[PDB]
């Protein structure tokens, strides 16, 4: 379907979009930084399809205190326009806060007894009810835009302790015996696992893939460093993704504070 | 399907691709520049998929005699390592130069009596037969890789006269009363007709969409100013490519030189 009449500034070819950042990866996905992309394109882009995003988030335990502040936030910042469907996995249904929501956003509160329930128990339902799925933390902050500039059929987030590091210092599962095992001569970007996503098809792959090779290393007796973040990272290393997140989009100012490379700080740990 | 392990250069976040050049369009394309890509990364992801290309090539009345080289540089630099099917529309059957293939390349000749016979008379069999089609002129020659790193579902190539140009100097349609017009204030990029392509589905839907208003146009008694350039330029405005070639992929040595903006000069007009 066709974009309407639209005016904005015309692209200039021979002045680059930054020259303090990467914009696009070895495998030409974008990197998506503040600046490179215009969001009345994409936004036309995405409501002409009448695009639906899930957002799936844990809260266990102690984590349903995040709850409030998260939701309150995703209603100023996460994909404003667009429908969204929010599902929130917990132990305490109860203690779910009852949040105000915009038009054409939705909420359902999922009781447990990630990676097996995104695949395994939810993907029917996902399927059928949202285009593109995104999974992140809880204990986090909208604080900005988060956009449908995001949307692809699959993408990592880079982590943003790491984005400026040499591959040999990313921690990576090192030991050969993991299925998430990754050599110190590979690897493109150590991703975050908590804000990744895509296409419903492309992250029950992900999330059945990683399931499965999880349950391989249990059954041999290993636990990768840093658990679905390893094997998200393998993933993703064999599956190159499709959009990269910049730092903008997982940050914490407490820990990293402000730098320049960030014109804007749009999801953030809460301290 | 999962990549092999593979040793190559780290990518570098903090280090831009290119300083001169527009990498990215605002609508998250990338511009496809020597520099921006990995060839061994999309090779193996195009090849793990089997991936077979058509190149569709009109050459009629004095035309034919580009044919040899054209064929005879396109197998040298044209995907070299996928399966390849050239389609070659002509009045002159019986003049097509009989050029050696390498392996996993076949031709086929297809006598006429160009977006009527994509979209048209050969929509089935292409569908059938390639996963994506290229279009381009006869009276050309590859001079340097041309290969998967074109590949999207949808793209076109920045006219190497154009590339610089302000939109007001693009020479689109102005007259409103033509499907093509486009007014000063629109236009992103100038494409040329002479290269353009994309998966089968999205090629037949362009090479619809363009026959059908050109129809339109010819019964108002209108001849747009570039013919099917202009309403390539349109449809392009209106669906934005997902990938856009720079200039390295549509030159004319003679003309334009080989200015440093150039790498490398890959597909060029014969003198
Ligand atoms: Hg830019
Ligand atoms: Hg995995
Ligand atoms: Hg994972
Ligand atoms: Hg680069
Ligand atoms: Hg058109
Ligand atoms: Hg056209």
């Amino acid at each position: 379907v066709s974009l309407p009449r639209m005016v904005y500034p015309q692209p200039k070819v021979l002045t680059p979009c930054r020259k303090d950042v990467l914009v696009v990866t070895p495998w030409l996905a974008p990197i998506v930084w503040e600046g490179t992309f215009n969001i009345d394109i994409l936004n036309e882009q995405f409501r002409l399809q009448n695009t639906t995003i899930g957002l799936t988030v844990f809260a266990i335990k102690k984590y349903v205190a995040f709850l409030k502040l998260f939701l309150e936030t995703a209603e100023k910042h996460f994909m404003v326009g667009h429908r969204v469907h929010y599902y929130v996995f917990t132990d305490q249904p109860a203690a779910v806060p009852r949040v105000t929501l915009g038009t054409g956003r939705q909420l359902s509160v999922l009781e447990v007894g990630r990676m097996e329930m995104i695949s395994d128990f939810c993907e029917r339902r996902f399927l059928s009810e949202v285009d593109y799925l995104v999974a992140v933390d809880v204990d986090m902050e909208f604080r900005d835009h988060v956009g449908v500039e995001i949307l692809t059929p699959l993408f990592g987030t880079l982590h943003p302790s790491f984005y400026g590091s040499s591959r040999e210092a990313f921690t990576y599962e090192r030991r050969p015996q993991s299925q998430a095992y990754i050599p110190k001569d590979e690897g493109d970007f150590y991703y975050m696992g908590a804000f990744f996503g895509g296409s419903v098809q492309e992250v029950q792959r992900l999330t059945r893939a990683c399931h499965q090779a999880m349950m391989v290393d249990q059954a041999n007796g290993i636990e990768a460093v840093w658990h679905d973040e390893s094997h998200l990272n393998k993933y993703l290393l064999r599956h190159k993704p499709t959009k990269v997140l910049s730092p903008e989009y997982l940050w914490d100012q407490q820990l990293l504070g402000w730098p320049a490379v960030l014109r804007k700080l749009r999801f953030t740990a809460v301290p």
